[PDB]
């Protein structure tokens, strides 16, 4: 920080104290106050050069002997070969600009270090600035290191010799099958949407108690849709430069992208609509019409489990060891991914609620539904114990305790007043009561929460972007305001949601508004995911990295 | 052999740049025909090594005027241009101070100008490193130390490599075009120096979707108010172009994998051109609007609109669609498909390119859409067989259009062979088609005299089949000669890898030309009644793809031998360079 240092320079040139007023041991002292303040700033910015200098030169080091066996493979080759050749021969004239790069950089940063340091001495008419630099900045191993220089001219000597036949004046000079398959699912799951829709208009008519049906396929519709949602989020991150795969802790290349998330939501729905025609127009009579959303189901759970490794395998069992080290919270350290993928459960317990009930319907208001109502939010409030633990800081973790045990209260409660009222008790109002209060409560805390810390908008720093932050990514400022508002109505329709389908609360309009709001609490979870995500990169809100 | 090393590098050396082949042949020539000192004397070895060397440095020093020339002319064609575009970008500034649109097109300008700048400095470093590659050969050859001195009283201070207004020009425009067109973002406008292979899912998807859909209705649906028959006789000819154009993606694909450089025989533009990906496109959305008027058909929507508009509406929409007039879709492809059609039907009075007479050959594959055409407007005339000579014409057209063609290279070219004997191949349909006419109508009518007519078409049908199958297996496809070493029965020279395509290429064009020889028979005559329309929809599909089986060896053909004697001597005029033009000299200075 040259600026910085010429400025802090010169404001205590001018806020030194003259002989003539104050005593000259007073002098001395803010002299040697100012002179210690300043040895401290030049030790904390020549330790982050060094740090900087060091790791650049590891990564260096590294890519120069990845780029020599790479190097002695196409030699091996030789022994499209063209083509693989000169991108090797553009990877190692990039490499060689990363190290003229970091060259300059040194340079800068020593010829910077030693200005600053004579200038230190013009101003005060003292000499500790050059012993200074003569002890720490001319042996510090950001300048003694020649190691920079000699993998340099090792590379101009390779690329003379192995890619340029020892020519060295060049050696100075230079130095959709997935998309188809996307269009092609997405096709035909629209065609086979609008069948759907005119087979449930004419054949079905207005008969059969299609309504079991709906709790089975709801969970499927919702997981489809997640994941459709969730590939045109990895799109929106990667386009407006949020690093989310340093923040999932994936490895910097052979990752998904969002139309491996797309084709794969597009073959879902393909196997979900044909399962649904099948359950609709009532196929061959040896198989049963309670089959085909059980091979539905079983097929997805095959698909994500098999052992072969054949479809998108890494990130497969990525994904089993992330389920596996979510639901067993608290014997695991919760990195971000852990409490990602239990918020994305805290907005999909839908799918939880459907499959208790396609067990009782199955096999033939109690305590067992209230709690598969609520185990994601068990997931998350013991997460939060667990890192307050490891932590010992009761901000925001006990918060997030108390916002995570605020649904456990809401959701208790309404089942207390579903039993009062089906039994004919008269302490259905003290339970009613009580539900509205929490309700409440619950709502304003998930709110707030969500607009202040996830999000960290509403901000003090605030200089013109009226209630958001100083620092946004995306472009438009109404997307935030649009975020803000949705967010506020989906968070009393998800309280809602979650009372009403946990609960006998209302028999007669309820199931219809449980499949009306769940994919809205999706769609509100979609679009929390971008704005938490660029709070992460931006402010690391989580604690988790740093 | 000469005609495909011509085909892959004559405008390179011949037009513009350092030849590098002719300088190696030369020292291997030389290295090999040089006298030896053991019999000859010293002093004669000492001459013809003096008198070879004259003799380099002579060519050597004909190919650095021509360089210079060619970097000087370039060189100030991109200064003017550079002008013009600034000049015009101040001019979009003043009025600015209809707009939008002008910088947007300024900016492809801006960006095409910028490519052919890296296109000359790459030039530049191709011909300074062929001339410094033959000095090193030269000199390691020879043992003579002369190649790099003259490298250095030359190439080395050679204007050519020196200008330094090439990269003064290129930094002048990326400085203006940020300062002025990216607001400043120069990353953006370095990028600007996936959605259709979406499209084409998109369509097959939902034209095979609609397709079971088609199966399945006309399974079960079925529904008997009005033969079915007509309505095939309605929508073959849609079934057709659809197919047609998916085998031309095909095609075009096949020719980009091969090296078979498909965009100099056409005569096109060697960027700005369909791919295969574009022809998918539009194939799958004519698909997607036949299986919707099919299906409508078969369904019997909104009695408003009767079930006769459907098929009147699609092929309104074809015609609209390639006719229009608005610079919306693909309207340059559009626009040259407009002017080729308008040249093969007024066939006599224009000169015979390639595209021309190979539209003419897929309009003689898919004479049976003209006859559908016929057949939709006379039922759409009387109804609301027959041997008479309109329906013959109809069917002769495409064969007429070619047989007059070739009559018109011949006048041009005064050349028998081979444009004579093409027209005799092309009549030998005039006749089969003509006496098989004359035979259902005296079979209908009644003489006794039909049985000469059925002999005189067995014989030319058999005349016919054998011209046309002779003429693809040795002429167009160029198969069969006597040059091959090992490739028995092929041509020495083969692109495409597996030897087994060439043998199924073979057995399945000796069926395929029987079978449309008697396709013609039967659809524009009455000799099978009862059978002959099915055997039509049967056989139509299957001749087109005989002629997507034969549009491979046919350009390969025409690309290693030229076998329609078509490229000329193309026109100086000027070099606009190509990437591929320089790709070739990268390539080949590895050996």
């Amino acid at each position: 920080q040259y600026e910085a240092f010429k400025d802090m320079l010169y404001s205590a040139q001018d806020q030194a104290p003259s002989v003539e007023v104050t005593d000259e041991d007073t002098v001395k002292r803010y002299f040697a106050k100012f002179e210690e303040k300043f040895f401290q700033t030049c030790e904390k910015e020549l330790a982050k050069i060094n740090t900087f200098y060091s790791e650049k030169l590891a990564e260096a080091q590294r890519r120069f002997a990845t780029l020599q066996n790479e190097l002695q493979s196409s030699l091996d080759a030789q022994k499209v070969q063209h083509r693989n050749i000169k991108d090797l021969k553009l990877a190692f004239s990039e490499f060689y600009l990363s190290l003229i790069l970091l060259q300059n950089y040194q340079n800068l940063n020593f010829t910077g270090f030693r200005k600053i340091l004579k200038k230190h001495d013009k101003i005060l008419e003292t000499s500790r600035g050059a012993d200074w630099r003569v002890a720490h900045v001319e042996v510090a191993p950001f300048y003694t290191c020649k190691k920079i220089n000699q993998l340099i001219s090792e590379t101009e000597a390779v690329v003379t010799n192995e890619l340029e036949d020892g020519d060295r004046q060049k050696a100075m000079k230079r130095l959709a099958w997935t998309t188809f398959r996307v269009g092609l699912f997405c096709g035909i799951f629209i065609v086979l949407n609008i069948t759907l829709v005119l087979a449930a208009v004419f054949k079905l008519e207005t008969d059969r108690s299609i309504w079991p049906l709906i709790r089975i396929y709801r969970g499927g519709f919702l997981l489809i849709e997640f994941l459709f949602l969730l590939g045109i989020n990895t799109y929106g991150w990667r386009q407006a430069g949020v690093n989310h795969v340093l923040i999932f802790e994936l490895n910097p290349r052979s990752n998904l992208s969002h139309q491996h998330l797309f084709e794969i939501a597009g073959f879902l729905g393909i196997l979900w609509c044909l399962s649904l025609l099948a359950c609709f127009f009532a196929p061959i009579s040896v198989i049963p019409t309670y089959v085909y959303p059980l091979a539905l189901y079983g097929f997805m759970v095959f698909f994500l489990i098999n052992p072969t490794k054949t479809f998108y395998y890494k990130s497969r069992f990525w994904l089993l060891k992330l389920l596996f080290r979510v639901f067993t919270a608290p014997f695991h350290k919760v990195g971000f991914a852990d409490f990602w993928l239990a918020d994305q459960l805290n907005s999909l317990s839908v799918i939880l609620m459907d499959l208790e009930y396609m067990i009782c319907f199955y096999s033939l208001t109690y305590g067992v539904r209230a709690i598969v109502q609520c185990i994601p939010a068990w997931l998350r409030f013991i997460q939060c114990l667990r890192r307050y633990r490891d932590t010992k800081r009761a901000f925001p973790h006990l918060v997030n305790a108390g916002k995570y045990s605020t649904t456990f209260f809401m959701v208790t409660f309404a089942a207390l007043y579903s039993t009062h009222k089906e039994r004919g008790h008269s302490d259905t109002m003290v339970f009613f009561y009580l539900w509205i209060v929490f309700y409440i409560i619950s709502s304003c805390y998930t709110l707030i929460w969500d607009l202040k810390m996830d999000w960290g908008l509403f901000d003090k720093n605030a200089g013109e972007n009226t209630f958001l932050r100083e620092e946004i990514v995306y472009p438009q400022k109404a997307y935030y305001y649009c975020a803000i508002i949705e967010d506020v109505i989906l968070r009393f329709a998800w309280t809602i949601q979650i009372s009403i389908t946990s609960t006998t609360l209302l028999p007669h309009s309820g199931d219809i508004i449980a499949t009306v709001f769940a994919p809205l609490e999706v769609f509100r979870r979609f679009v929390w995911n971008f704005f938490r995500l660029e709070n992460e990169h931006l402010n690391n809100c989580g604690e988790f990295r740093a």
